[PDB]
């Protein structure tokens, strides 16, 4: 059930990536869509939901479309009152053709029953390993009991870009990186933090890993960020 951890050879290497690492940084550096109590208004493909959500900080969109793994997830949430949290993109964001528009994947949670009885916020510790040493540890926060892994991942990388220079314009000071979640039923899963090898970063394709809408229990999940400089 749980995903095996990284094999050494499969992790993406920043030395094999020849595009602009600022195109990855852009997805996580104080950049996310956020909304409360919205209900989808429209669809494009059978697995996606379009919401009326307005860009809260820069004035770039009044529509957002999320793509989900399958038509079942889309039906489940179509008429639910939901909260939205996730990373958006504009390159190759295909809508029909019928006030900017932005795209994304997953990020949706039912609002009702999903907040803490106190109105308080749940702190979630991220432990950071560099060349296998737990170097620093820091907390992100959420108001949600059952929170997307996407939302936690975005918060963690936002911090690390400022604190650790996780991504810079040209490249990264790290060669490899993966973020691992560990749930209190023992389940584990992880996301490669580095772009696929090549001379072009594909935003849409990279973000597509969040389409499963995976949620985790904020009060109990543990998170590990594992980074190497290993090459230099
Ligand atoms: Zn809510």
């Amino acid at each position: 059930e749980s995903q095996p951890d990284p094999t050494p050879d499969e992790l993406h290497k920043s030395s094999e990536f020849t595009g602009t690492m600022g195109n990855m940084k852009y997805l996580y550096d104080d950049h996310y869509v956020s909304a409360t109590k919205v209900m989808s208004v429209d669809k494009f493909l059978a697995h996606d939901l379009i919401y009326n959500i307005s860009d809260k900080k820069l004035k770039n969109y009044d529509k957002v479309k999320t793509e989900l793994l399958n038509e079942d997830l889309a039906k489940k949430y179509k008429d639910e009152v939901v909260d939205v949290y996730g990373s958006n993109y504009y390159v190759n964001c295909y809508f029909s053709s019928k006030g900017g528009k932005t795209c994304m994947y997953g990020g949706i949670t039912k609002h009702e029953g999903n907040h803490f009885d106190n109105g308080n916020l749940q702190n979630v510790l991220i432990r950071v390993y560099e060349n296998k040493r737990n170097t620093i540890s820091f907390e992100v926060q959420t108001d949600k009991k059952s929170v997307t892994a996407q939302e936690l991942d975005i918060k963690a990388r936002n911090f690390l870009i400022n604190k650790k220079n996780l991504y810079e314009f040209n490249s990264s000071p790290y060669e490899t990186g993966y973020i691992k979640f560990i749930e209190n039923n023992g389940n584990t899963f992880w996301y490669d933090m580095m772009p696929a090898p090549g001379d072009k970063f594909d935003q849409s394709k990279y973000l597509m890993m969040y389409n499963d809408n995976k949620t985790v229990d904020s009060k109990s999940v543990k998170i590990e960020v594992h980074l190497t400089t290993k090459n230099g």
